[PDB]
């Protein structure tokens, strides 16, 4: 569920979920459209597109449990959703840190009118 | 569009198109800079260089028909780019098979940031 993907997050890069990746570029948050403007609002465009492949579970709010080996991120072992939806996190919220060398608060509240392409996952 | 491409990797690697090849090394996902880190990479590099000689098409989302036979992928007729862009995908996810013997864990959520520079594609 988001509570841990938010937690996860705030962990790897110090920022708060909220404001911080939920108003970034035209896909870090729930509009989605368009073509990603940044490494980090691809990390966002491919974290949804993670969430598309798991129709048969619901991310928003099944709970999962993860811990850290050696401090990387590991999901423990549970359903098969909670495993496939914990991996799609996981992986993004690397991502952002990886990418928070090129975060600008440029794309924060960015408009939809610059968002442009048809893209589609 | 990435729909066919996504699926046209499943059939042939195995993998889903999402963790396996979203982020691998310096090209795979999108992204564009540094020395291609294996096989897989340069694979992915060559099919940039693909849809980049397509200025006339919309490559990730033209949807293109394409058929099976005999094991083989074949791009059945369509538009010029439909066809052009089919053939830039079965390139690359051929490619992508024929190397999966080198497929490393270690390059996937690779660090856009450790590749810099330009190649001539
Ligand atoms: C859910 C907010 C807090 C951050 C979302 C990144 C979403 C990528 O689809
Ligand atoms: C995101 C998956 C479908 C693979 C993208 C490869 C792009 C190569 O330029």
């Amino acid at each position: 569920s988001l509570l841990e993907f938010g937690k996860m997050i705030l962990e790897e890069t110090g920022r708060l979920a909220i404001p911080s990746y939920s108003s970034y570029g035209c896909y870090c948050g729930w509009g989605g459209k368009g073509t990603p403007k940044d490494a980090t609002d691809r990390c966002c465009f491919v974290h949804d597109c993670c969430y598309g492949n798991l129709p048969d579970c619901n991310p928003k709010s099944d709970r999962y449990k993860y811990k850290r080996v050696n401090g990387a991120i590991v999901c423990e072992k549970g359903t098969s959703c909670e495993n496939r939806i914990c991996e799609c996190d996981k992986a993004a919220a690397i991502c952002f840190r990886q990418n928070l060398n090129t975060y600008s608060k440029k794309y924060m509240l960015y408009p939809d009118f610059l968002c442009k392409g048809e893209l589609k996952c």
